[PDB]
């Protein structure tokens, strides 16, 4: 099954420099696609909390990129010019095996605040 994931300015709710939805559960062997809605976003692994071994995420710059969810866990993409205004998301494959390691994510400012966001909405 596919999940879309727009890079937004803004959302509706007033929020600026948004990927929507911020949380997104799936199951192995889907795919997340993350949509230039906006131009000058993308999407790209934070790599210091994604898991092991798992090939990373890096789409280029206002274009689609795609995350093929395989290996069960959590992984963690950034906007490059965003992640510090926030722009974040979180996508859950299957169990949410590596939860302890997203928490103890040293993340700042509104990356923290929406990063811990959406770590609340991990399904367990
Ligand atoms: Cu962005």
């Amino acid at each position: 099954a596919e999940h879309i994931v727009e890079m937004r300015n803004k959302d509706d709710a007033g929020n600026t420099m948004v990927f929507q939805p911020g949380f997104v559960k799936v199951e192995a062997g889907d795919t997340v696609k993350f949509v230039p809605t906006d131009k000058s976003h993308n999407a790209e692994s934070v790599r210091e909390v994604w898991p092991e071994g798992v090939a990373p995420v890096k789409g280029g710059f206002s274009k689609e990129v795609v995350f093929n969810a395989e290996k069960e866990g959590l992984y963690v993409l950034k906007c490059a010019p965003h992640y510090g205004m926030g722009m974040v998301v979180l996508v859950q494959v299957g169990k949410p095996v590596n939860l302890d390691q997203i928490k103890e994510y040293k993340a700042t400012g509104l990356a923290k605040k929406r990063l811990d966001g959406e770590i609340a909405k991990v399904v367990q």
